[PDB]
């Protein structure tokens, strides 16, 4: 109750949001939530002027990407009741999924953990891009006939490969063959190795954040 | 040897006891059987009671300890299966005795280590949850906007999208909520994959956390070595 | 592959071993089949019997060492499957040729790697192993409450949440028992959620497990070079 | 814009998207031969490539440049092979060599490549850990669920299917153990995964640490 100050606020107002595109929704509770949203917006609108008007920071600084998020908190939903004339204005009172990441640090952190390891991060990517669509160009060989409306294209087992080798497996496209589960299991197993590849980097990422800090103050001691 | 014969004393009796509970909550168990589980909880709670005396009873050891978070333990194991056989009738009273989920907990180590872990990496704790969270949702509001159409049963409340969400960006997939559209099926898949991230993510944090609590025995081991 | 064909030469042969036991309880074998798979399996389980004479009978290598798996493995690995062989009338005595399953680990060097590595690490395994129990039944207790009344024939019992807490927590999750009210649906996210962090929790463990293993790898930097 | 400049990593992406928009059913004969002319040009782009590749000497004295030659060699020979022999409408599928072009012209795979040498023992230690649990589990899993039931759990490699299924935590739904004790089973079989995925990413965090310590030894020399 003392720091979370806009993030608190987007909570129910993104709550909210969910809330008017549920069906079935009586006349009074349609209109309270859409009130709710009002006063979150009205709320931000105050936030807006507390950062523009009160002007007592230092002297040297930046801040376009705080400034950005209070900016837009207030004109899309305004702008969505305004212009947008169906039921459908209110989800772009999404836009509040900006303000939690607002007040929160981490996020610069992230930044520059992503930055010292996007050399390395779009490596493992590519290699997923490339393992997927080879997997599913297997499936595809091994499958097409036996499943024509299940493995049919490149596409149809790629469905399959992405479902398969992210290890989340629905359910809906399973190979029949004996040589279709092998593959299929050899993809699963693969899949962990991706799974820890990810895990690998960022692990090593965040360490040399705090090899950062460490060798810092460790030149600092002199 | 080590690690099997030291923990296994106070956290053992909570096995056979929590076990109990689940036993009690199966249809169509005999009187015989039904008695005798509840005779179990019984005894274990017998046993607990002996367990909180000699924690009050004992009063010297050392010099200066903490022992509110070991004595808490000891008094709810107790406390609250006694206040509901007697306060509540209904058979669901044994359900209380799943208190002793605590007794293994704080018996041990690993959990004070922990704690400062997860205290050190706090910061970066929280704001992987908030970027699930804030992805959960803009995800399952694209699914939403995507698929309410075609396929009205689900994805048809945002709710019901971020149902689809979590079971999809955790990796988990039941298999009851499944995109149709292409469109909406080329998003499901950069969900599983931001899905690996951040498990990766978790990962990465608490491996640094583990790393660090090694590295602070080293700020230790600096002072006074041999 | 191209060097590791004469290398592990005793766990090469449970390869084929493993995948005859395998292909003998396949139903509506041919009757030819099913005695050359057999015929296969007196054949490695022949192998190891010159393995396990090499090993007993040689014995002059240095003066100072230790081989007590090595030999636990091929004593196993030709008295089980004969003994079985002998004394199993029925067609499942081909099963126990499954010990063969510790031939590979037996020529191994990652598995003395591994087992200093979870003995560095054991007080934090059993707990993250704990902790996994504790949620477990935590979130089951929940659903199981939740959800009694709804969905009588799979949330009935606490077990029956157990079933669905393992399958949800672990991030399996087949599909068989879903939670049908938001109430349970929320906490299902939530078991999800925390499945993620367990997974962390392991993975943060190990990785810190393997790291002192780097550690304890100062042994030839610090004594010798 | 750095790394997006070598068209042999771009080329590639309309280039596998042409070979899984042919596999689709259905196809428009404006697209049909549309996407197919997209391919020959793409491969007479790798063709000009081959050529720069082939006939630059001039840069360095001594070095290696075999994996980036054999790529470049298989991106236009397969391909050409497919065009001559393959008379049915798979020609279109040998094209998926140009998955070797994203890795031609990209970092982090050198790195990946001595990570995956410097664990290379403990790597596999732990694959063939797998199987053996694989195995063991599928066998347990065979004896108590092969007589309720026989199309699920009637013989090895079926619970094998499953075994996989489970303990790479993919789990699909298709087989599910029923008895109490194949339960209990199912269960320890999904908690050792989440312990065999912490393998895999500890190896490989372990491995990529081990090279930030040589770009010590790196920073430390230059
Ligand atoms: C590399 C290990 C993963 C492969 C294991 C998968 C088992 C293959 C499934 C065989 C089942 C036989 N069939 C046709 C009845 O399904
Ligand atoms: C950016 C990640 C790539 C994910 C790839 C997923 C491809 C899905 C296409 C499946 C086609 C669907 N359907 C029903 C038309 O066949
Ligand atoms: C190691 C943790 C695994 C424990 C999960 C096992 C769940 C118990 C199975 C309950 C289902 C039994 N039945 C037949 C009543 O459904
Ligand atoms: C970790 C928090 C995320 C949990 C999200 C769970 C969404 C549950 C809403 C599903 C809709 C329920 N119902 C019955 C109305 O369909
Ligand atoms: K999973
Ligand atoms: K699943
Ligand atoms: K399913
Ligand atoms: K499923
Ligand atoms: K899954």
């Amino acid at each position: 109750i003392y720091a979370p100050l806009n993030a608190v606020l987007a909570a129910p107002g993104l709550l909210a949001v969910a809330a008017l595109t549920i069906p079935d929704m009586s006349g009074r509770s349609r209109l309270a939530l859409a009130a709710l949203l009002a006063v979150i917006w009205g709320a931000y609108l105050l936030q807006l002027a507390a950062t523009l008007l009160k002007r007592r920071a230092g002297v040297v600084r930046d801040r376009t990407p705080k400034i950005a998020i209070d900016v837009l908190a207030v004109l899309v939903p305004l702008a969505a009741f305004l212009l947008d004339g169906s039921p459908d204005w209110s989800l772009y009172c999404a836009v509040w999924l900006l303000k939690p990441l607002r007040d929160s640090t981490f996020f610069p952190v992230l930044g520059r953990v992503l930055a010292n390891e996007a050399r390395n991060l779009i490596g493992v990517t590519t290699l997923f891009g490339v393992v997927l669509f080879a997997v599913a160009l297997a499936a595809y060989v091994i499958e097409r006939d036996i499943q024509p409306e299940k493995f049919g294209s490149i596409p149809q087992a790629m469905w399959w490969a992405v479902v398969t080798l992210s290890t989340t497996g629905y359910g809906d496209t399973i190979p029949q063959s004996f040589a279709g589960r092998v593959l299929a299991g050899a993809v699963m197993m693969s899949g962990i190795g991706i799974f820890g590849l990810w895990a690998g980097i960022l692990a090593t990422g965040f360490y040399q954040e705090v090899r950062r800090g460490d060798f810092v103050r460790n030149w600092q001691l002199v």
